[PDB]
């Protein structure tokens, strides 16, 4: 079992939640957060001058799957968050040694 | 080390922190978070119409502690988020390779 | 590469910023999260009173690194976050199998 994390936009939370739950994957967790890539955030020209936004508002989508399944929610997240722009995210996949169910305790290892 | 990452219902939070304090597991992280599991959230009756709610409010509490210790930490939040109702919660275990206290810079590997 | 997980004072935040990004390190996620470590919280004096805060506001500083670069991201992080006081923080690293840029598709395994 794997643990993708996937940090998106925010407006793209429902076009994510949409194709995971279309391939079967209903099941996240989502936290909101903020964050910078390596562009150190964004430049913007306010009055004439530039000013700087290190820190950016994001959202983390935390999804268990299968270590098969791996792949298909990692295309999943690419397809439905990609925009061509710089900020459209990082996916980090981090192993999961055992998911329980708390209502049943059933532990899948 | 292993971190354990209980996702539960946020009005479990209290009975959670006394049951691992009571086993001597006080260290730990908590995170306001929004989910689903595999019912997709709740549907409800409102004014003779069913309506949807597909994410819900929850806690995300993380515990790391020695390899040893997991399956008590477990026991410890089953037994004390359960309500046996859908939404109880889904708990996972991460390996944790390194850990660091700041004050000190004592490492344990 | 791996994930370092820190849990700062959140005070702290722009010393820990400055400190990694000095160093090149400049993405990472920054979540409002509440904790408590080995002391359980502060104990205060209130009006002649002695009152206990169990969970306290934290910042958690999560940056994914190469293998190598590990150990000088924790020592970036232990000198920018730490007081010498008890609550500085904890360091955890957690393995990571996959990065993937959303924008490019480009994927480090
Ligand atoms: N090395 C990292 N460690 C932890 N979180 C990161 C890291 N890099 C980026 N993130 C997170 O991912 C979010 C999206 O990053 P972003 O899409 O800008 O990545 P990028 O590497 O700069 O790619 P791009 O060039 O397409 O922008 C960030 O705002 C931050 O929350
Ligand atoms: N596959 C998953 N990936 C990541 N987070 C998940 C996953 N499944 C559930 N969660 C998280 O755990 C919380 C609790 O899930 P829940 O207890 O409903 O799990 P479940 O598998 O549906 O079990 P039950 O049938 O008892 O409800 C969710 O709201 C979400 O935050
Ligand atoms: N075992 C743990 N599991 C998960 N999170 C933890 C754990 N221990 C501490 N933390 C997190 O780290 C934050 C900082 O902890 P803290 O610096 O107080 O650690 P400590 O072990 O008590 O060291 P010190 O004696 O220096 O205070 C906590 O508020 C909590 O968010
Ligand atoms: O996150 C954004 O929306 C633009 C900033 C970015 O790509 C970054 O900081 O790396
Ligand atoms: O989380 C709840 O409280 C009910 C919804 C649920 O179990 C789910 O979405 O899987
Ligand atoms: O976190 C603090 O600032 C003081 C409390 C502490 O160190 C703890 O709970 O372990
Ligand atoms: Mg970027
Ligand atoms: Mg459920
Ligand atoms: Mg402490």
């Amino acid at each position: 079992m794997k643990m993708v994390v996937a940090v998106i936009r925010p407006e793209k939370l429902e076009c994510v939640k949409k194709a995971l739950e279309e391939r079967g994957f209903v099941g996240m967790t989502v936290t909101e957060v903020k964050g910078r890539g390596e562009q150190k955030g964004i430049r913007l020209q306010f009055r004439g001058r530039e000013v700087e936004v290190d820190l950016l508002q994001k959202t983390k989508v935390e999804v268990v799957v299968s270590d098969d399944a791996v792949d298909e929610v990692v295309e999943a997240i690419v397809s439905s968050a990609r925009t061509g722009k710089f900020g459209d995210g990082r996916i980090f996949v981090i192993p999961v040694e055992k998911s329980v169910k708390i209502r049943t305790g059933d532990e899948e290892v």
